């Protein structure tokens, strides 16, 4: 049930952030790849095949006491 997104290679790509968040929140956002208009996206440029893969948004309240992430797939061809 992951979002998939799918880029030409050495296209830029915006990939976004699936956290269900709420929009009057300003959250931090942190991205990580996992191995083993619209905010909160991650910028990837010149998309290589190497790009391809699981990404994990995490956004964390301003307070510091909650954080909220999703996950989404990008594939480069």
């Amino acid at each position: 049930g992951t979002p998939e997104v799918k880029v030409a290679s050495s296209e830029d790509v915006d990939l976004p952030c699936t956290a269900p968040w709420d929009p009057q929140v300003p959250y931090t956002v942190s991205w990580v790849k996992l191995l083993e208009e619209r905010p909160y996206s991650l910028k990837i440029r010149n998309t290589t095949s190497s790009n391809s893969g699981t990404y994990r948004c995490t956004l964390q309240d301003p307070d510091g006491q909650r954080n909220l992430s999703g996950k989404v797939i990008l594939r480069v061809t």
